[PDB]
């Protein structure tokens, strides 16, 4: 399976089905983080690259263009070869991946690219499902909605599910009719750059997808500022889409979804299934580094089981395992320290790895509070902050307590609790007796700070939409 | 019969509405509406600023929290209270509409007739989606219950405009109340005085306190406390582009709040040969001029196939001379005052343009008479794209008359600007009405009418002519977050 | 609260028919009795074929494209809903008393419970009148292809004894809201609150036509209704083997649409993880309500090994302890028996229990003679086998069985031919859920009994009926999907 | 451009259970019959009673709980779905030829028509499968209220002879979708194709027993499964006459559920202001196409006073030039009626429309002195009354009416019990939108006819039948609504 000295085929700007070199001719270079050696240089596109793509998909977007003249099933047919040839060439794909952010091939393999085929098929079956309404009014009238799709639209994406991330504005967009202008970080152009290929031989129609790699205030601000983009979504940080929607109110008002980041709580109750909470909230924090927006940030237990819960997550840490078929965690692409200086104990950890790249040991604090940076402040790494808290009541105050909403996990083996809990926490997602349960049909976003709009499910296909309207009145 | 005018109406509500109760600035401050068409002071209302915003928002954060009486209702009672709150804007009717006709120079009878049914039908419509407010149950796995729960988004904002003021403010409260989430209002400074009145009748109804609060005062001040304000989550606005991206840049530079914008439009009405010309004249009339050419679905742009174009200045020229203008009170008048002096002026300004560019007027041109602002109906003819009265929003009494010979080539010509709230199409063909109707970038496209609205059905804008929708059912996405439940068995 | 009415005069006695009162036209009457004091209380106008023909003709008119009704705004047909939930409101005692004494139920029970339930959801439905909407669908790029949500047309509701005005509700509502025009047929034990909602239908405002009742018998009436050509719709509730006859007559005659609300034998689950008072007290009512007389009523308590005892102690406490009587009593939970006949129905069963050997922990025979009345009475080691765990025994025994596992008490409750509603008491999330999707239930309770929407749909599985009353997929009953396919040149 | 095979030779001809092939209880076989070489296909298996009662306890088991089908994620539902629609792409013009042989049908048309409908249906619900939502429904603070959308159970599906293949998969496609099990019983006189698409259930890898097959008769079969008390719902296209039958037995059984789908006499409405020449096209291809055997078919053709006699002109000139033949013939767009009684049927309605007074403009007879072919046949001067404007024909007949007035003509077009389709030529907005409201049909055609899409609803009003194929709207035919209702 691992193909460990892939040869990096395609570097360039895809932006009508044909392959570009930069306007100004720079290039800029990415990097193995697990080797920390150079991969090769890929095209750094600047404001004119993007105007050309924008100017592709307005073509493409036009009003007897063929993309356009397309029936709905065959947009969806179009999509169901996409995903195939994602499936066939998984392996590349994967393997790409891995060079360019150091996750796991194997993890890739299995979620990154499992995600994406998924994603790509579920949204297939939307195409030819995208209605509007017949809405009674008057007995001399005829009024009804067509849910036309939007136009040119903008995807940005971060560095750490970059394919997978990327692929959650693609399917759905497209399967409205949209045509779009890609951004995949700096950091990590590889998977989107390979997509863009298999998008051509899928058959979609020139400028549908363009592809302009490069940096956030250069290209990706050439987009968010775009008076012809029609709509966006962004996924990353909080600091950077507060600028794309400060830049898009600026511009043309362009729509914008923004899916930021989280102090994620996990709520753990005395009667709940306490192994499957360690093992769960241990997954939630540390899975990929703690370097997933779904992160648990926050792991807040009863009293009555705090410190058992604790010993058994300590147990945890330590003994999992550091392309190989066995490796369990990639390398990175103080707040321990003020944890330290506040009164909070750790377990466990508290340092780096060896002398070997940017890994830490795993981290876990007891005896957390509110109060604390370790609480307030994302970490976007292996920290595991528990806190304590004994009322229902009062971990519900806690836990909204922050400013963002994008999930909660809740473990408890009481019904009512368990529906309590879900109905009061301001999370986009309240996982009961799991954790990073994610599905293609499954609505997925955030409350609050955490972002605006959904994406995933059929709740995705309205921010890919505009809704007109047509009135029409009987002599 | 029609309703009695009430003439000498005195103004009994001035002062900000929070928790239920009025209360003077915190500043002790008032500003002063007057009324259009007097010239003459109406009254004094109390001026806002910030730390009354504060004061407000932290009512409506206190009465959307968990517990509390407003979140504890059913979902039918929290309709009912909506039923009741129409029952006495109906009673109020009369009431309600003079005011709104004191405020903005409107006629008492189309306010009456139009801007307090629309209000009321909308409450109505509203009542009736709040215990239809549906989340969903999800197929996934066999271990798995995946659902959605539709829930409300917390406090949210209105800023509106004076043009139609109650109505602007309505289109917000009703699904906003319907959805089970709390409201901090802002109206018009040039407009405050019916949605103060609507202020006691939330109060009489039975809204508990904080659910709903008022805060009249002024845009950069007020206007700017809410949009920028740490604990609102949603924000509707109604009003000028510009402003817009003003508070929508806010928004995002301060919680990410979220935001639905309605802004103006330069609307399109095309008139082809094979219409029926008689309708179309009277329609395109009535949808330049209705509200003294004051609204955001105004046809900025009247197009017409050359075969019929002549005629249809003809017979759109009697329209405009015919209309009667005058007293807001007196039964018989369609057109009263500009709101004030700066609309006046923008409007005349913009009328000399039209003859500067080279225009031919066909009627009017000018003030009507000095006592106040009063413009005549103005048409005007042999307009073109490149013309000021052809890219600008006149927001004034004047019908810009173009011309143009195919379909394919009125569509580009519709859809040259930034803009896309409202569009209309005349004419008798099926496959041309249709084809039109795909092809606008507009909201809504209106076929043989104009300006039919409906509670039920959604409205809002293309491109820079804003964000959301509202109205319909369409409108409960806006006041909802869309929470996803996943438990594995 | 409210004050019985001990000696109501009846003033509507004849068939309602384009909202004017008529006779039969053979002349015949019939006359309907008390439960609680065994005199007849008035005669009410028999009707056959020919007085059926009349409605239905009534009916077709109504619903004739051109008529009053048909011309209707969705809003307006709404408000008429919404109007008549008022007066329904301000007669509201009237109607409870009239229920009352035609049925024998406690005065209190017809006025917060049946009535309470027409009034929510008749403005429930008020409330869907303007958001029945059909759908837009994507095709091919020349065409534009819609499906509109039609009324089917005339519409036969046919309905029992047990909640005569609340059956009748349910279909009446969805059926004027979706804009049908309807032909009614009360059951001959209780035609009195039908009639009076006529009265109530003329005042409210809907125009002569839309709904018509027409009392009788049901091999008379009802077979005329389910037999007829010009009939589009019926819903039927009520029993089995009626219904099977009312959808075979459907069949021969035009096909005609048939939605049927049966019986079922409703099971109670119990784990001893339960809530375990809350499990008595909800059991309790559930058997009992209406004199358990009701088709949601649980035939089978399945109790765990573990918790079983007590369970029957407490349940008992509850039996003999809750009040039987006079309905007019503020302080009676429970009314006579239906009829005399209805009233020995049930008491052969009672031996039945004690025939095949089950031991009576309270009741068990008829109390007194000379009323229609039946102490609480509660069975134990109840089994499968037993005919009081398996025939409708249709009143106030409660018989308790005994179970170990989970997969056990999935299989039994399962093995009817039936599963209209079932009930689920554990405080376990996982057993809940578990078991909320194992059982073959059209509703399914939690840590619940009864507890029934305006807004849930209600309806049975399998041999329990087909299609749904309430919620939104009520509406699916009352409409006729068109699809209105279009090619543009 | 696909090859005809003319001489296929037929593999599969038994019942369908379990996914294995097995003879009748009886060892009595039916025999297969081409309508247009009058020789002897094959023989199949012949089922009754005892065959279905073998294939509703297959189904019923792999209904049942904890039964892998029942386990299934959505999505993978979905993929069996798709499997069988690349299945049937592949053997496309097997089954297509299969068609042809059994029915009589242009081999071209069944390809592009009958098997591109079943492709598109299968791949649309492989769509729905992970979209089948139920709500959650607001009530009070205290409570947590939500509906599922279950399948079923066992569902049977009663298909006709005109489109064997395409009609069963309407029923099939949403049905699996839905996580149901199904008994099919094709026609007898068309067993072929639905016993072929067994193997490609079994090849795609659906489990054993979700689809169950049995060819035989409608007395036997048929009223084996209308009548069973173990199955759960049954979906029947054909006959109003065994429509009633159907759900007399339904509602004596176990109240099963019911859809139908019936004939109409369609109306199609020609104005003076329609483009003429694409009203004569899409009349002519509505009343020919399927040899005039498709329930879709336009039996009556009200045209406008003024183009009345130029329309009728057109009409013969595309009925005369119309190719009849072998169908396998790559020009032969007509193609033998399905066999005798059908053949015998038609050319006696065809002398009433004569003995009547119906103005005859071509053809009137049998073609080729002893095939089942009928000659393309126009009348003219028809009237309502006449026994050719009043019952479906099935036939290559094009009866034509005329009419003044709108409101008459919409009179006259619901004055039969009947609604399944009609369809409306005009130019102008007001006209066509008015009749569409105004005409009591499930299907309203404006400016074409016969244009059908798997996401459509296509039903009945009135007699036509009840309930809905194709579109959303199929998948409630194929659930059972459950609420579940939660107090905290
Ligand atoms: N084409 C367009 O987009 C458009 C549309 C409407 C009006 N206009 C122009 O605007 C003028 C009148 O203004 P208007 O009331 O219609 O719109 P406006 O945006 O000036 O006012 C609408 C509301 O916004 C509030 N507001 C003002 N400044 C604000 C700020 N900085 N932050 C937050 N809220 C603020 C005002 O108090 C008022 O409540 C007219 O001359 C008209 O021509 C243009
Ligand atoms: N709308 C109508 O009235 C209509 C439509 C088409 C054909 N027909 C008549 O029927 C004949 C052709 O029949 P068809 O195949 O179109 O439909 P059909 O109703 O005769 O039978 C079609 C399907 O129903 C089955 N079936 C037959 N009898 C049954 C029974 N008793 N119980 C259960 N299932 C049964 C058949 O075997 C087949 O599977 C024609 O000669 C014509 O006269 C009537």
């Amino acid at each position: 399976r691992p193909i460990r000295n892939l040869e990096v085929k395609f570097t360039k700007i895809f932006i009508n089905n044909e392959w570009h070199e930069s306007k100004s001719g720079k290039k800029f270079a990415t990097c193995n983080p697990s080797t920390r050696e150079q991969i090769c240089e890929v095209e750094e596109g600047d404001k004119p690259d993007v105007d050309k793509a924008v100017e592709a998909a307005q073509v493409a977007f036009q009003r007897g263009s063929p993309w356009r003249r397309l029936d709905a099933l065959s947009r969806g047919r179009l999509l169901h070869q996409l995903a195939d040839l994602v499936e066939r060439d998984r392996a590349t794909l994967a393997a790409l991946e891995t060079m360019d952010t150091g996750k796991p091939f194997l993890h890739a393999f299995f979620i990154d690219l499992e995600g994406c085929i998924r994603t790509l098929r579920y949204f297939a079956g939307w195409a030819d499902k995208i209605q509007g309404k017949t809405i009674p009014t008057d007995d001399n009238v005829v009024c009804f909605t067509r849910h036309e799709p939007i136009g040119v639209c903008g995807a940005i994406t971060p560095w750490n599910f970059p394919l997978l991330m990327l692929v959650w504005k693609l399917a759905p967009a497209l399967c409205c009719g949209n045509t779009m202008v890609l951004k995949p970080a700096e950091q990590t152009p590889l998977t989107a750059l390979y997509l863009g290929s298999l998008i051509k031989e899928a058959g979609f129609p020139p400028g549908v997808v363009n592809i302009v790699p490069g940096f956030g205030p250069t290209v990706g601000a050439a987009i968010s500022s775009h008076p012809q983009i029609n709509k966006i979504a962004f996924t990353g940080s909080t600091e950077v889409g507060k600028l794309v929607k400060e830049a898009a109110s600026r511009s043309n008002l362009k729509r914008v979804t923004l899916e930021l980041g989280g102090k994620n709580p996990c709520i753990v109750c005395a009667d709940a299934d306490l192994d499957l909470a360690v093992e769960c909230a241990h997954q939630g924090v540390f899975f990929n580094q703690g370097q997933c927006c779904t992160a648990a940030s926050r792991v807040f237990v009863e009293e009555q089981v705090y410190s058992e819960f604790v010993r058994r997550s300590v147990e945890y840490a330590k003994k999992r395992p550091v392309f190989d078929v066995k490796t369990e965690q990639g390398p990175q692409i103080e707040l321990i320290e003020s944890g330290k200086k506040e009164g909070a104990k750790l377990e466990c950890g508290g340092s780096a790895m060896e002398d070997k790249g940017l890994f830490i040991k795993p981290t876990v604090f007891s005896e957390v509070t509110d109060n604390m940076r370790i609480a307030k402040e994302e970490i976007f790494g292996p920290v595991q902050p528990i806190l304590k808290f004994k009322s229902i009541e009062e971990v519900i105050k806690r836990a909204n307590s922050t400013d963002y909403g994008l999930t909660a996990a809740v473990f408890t083996k009481n019904l009512d609790k368990a529906l309590k809990l879900a109905s009061a926490l301001e999370s986009g997602t309240v996982w009961i007796n799991c954790y990073n349960a994610l599905y293609a049909q499954a609505p997925f976003g955030g409350f609050k700070m955490s972002g605006n709009g959904r994406e995933l499910g059929e709740y995705a296909l309205a921010e890919y939409t505009e809704v007109k309207t047509v009135t029409i009145k009987l002599g």
